[PDB]
């Protein structure tokens, strides 16, 4: 039920033509050239689609279990074409071995992360079986969130 | 014929909706509001249209040789409905005949105005009577703009 964004509003989504507003306001200050179609209407440059066949068939491992790899390991990173990742997230798709994470000066300590939003260390301290599937998922996504957010958090201290 | 500004070629007067392009760019850069009637009409505040008859009659002062004043003398300043003049020229109509307007400590000197366009005295030692009436009367009004141009020329140079 919960919207990624609001307004007024707890449960839909915000206002069409005040997002409008918004990008028209936001692309006149930095003086760029807004189009409302080509922020609104969809575009074809796009995400993969699927069907339910090929979906379930070939991300299915036993089928293909005759292999000496399964094609969800590499480059299907948990079911996402590889390129189809990095390019949206505007990468240069070659490597397949992704190996970036240890690039980290000054991992951020966790005693500063659990002060705030610390219902979160509690809920696995509480019943974690007694909690719905989806939720503690989405709170160590949330955790996850967190770890990111004060690993950022000393430039946007700095600007 | 030739126009005041020129469009693509001499002759020709620039284009409507480019200056409509040219508004809209400005003024969502210098951040100023825009409808667009507002600026491409004329508004209800111009100047008087006149007729034939009073604007022959009341500035011909044969009619009005009895008068102790001339009106066009103090108050119509070569025929200008006066209050039109200032508030058009955003100049306070009260105090109405002011005086401080030749106020210039270093003004400026003829030498660098002679440098400077300098076919005016070219076509004053040319023929100064035997073109049009146009060609002198411009040549009066290029030193006019000359004038204003070398009086006003050092803050443009500081700024």
């Amino acid at each position: 039920d919960i919207p990624i964004l609001r307004g007024k509003s707890l449960t839909t989504y915000p206002r069409e033509e005040t997002f409008s507003n918004y990008y028209t306001t936001v692309f006149r200050y930095c003086h760029l050239p807004y189009k409302r179609r080509e922020y609104f209407n969809k575009c074809n440059l796009v995400y993969p689609t699927w069907d339910e066949d090929t979906f379930r068939t070939f991300f299915n491992e036993e089928n293909h279990g005759n292999w000496l790899e399964q094609p969800e390991a590499f480059a299907f990173p948990d079911k996402i074409p590889f390129d189809f990742k990095k390019i949206m997230n505007f990468k240069s798709p070659y490597t397949s071995y992704s190996t970036n994470a240890k690039k980290d000066p000054f991992p951020p300590p966790k005693d500063l992360l659990v002060q705030i939003f610390p219902e979160i260390d509690e809920y696995k301290r509480h019943d974690y079986e007694g909690l719905s599937q989806n939720s503690r998922d989405f709170l160590d996504l949330m955790e996850v969130l967190r770890e990111r957010f004060l690993s950022n958090l000393p430039w946007i201290y700095k600007f």
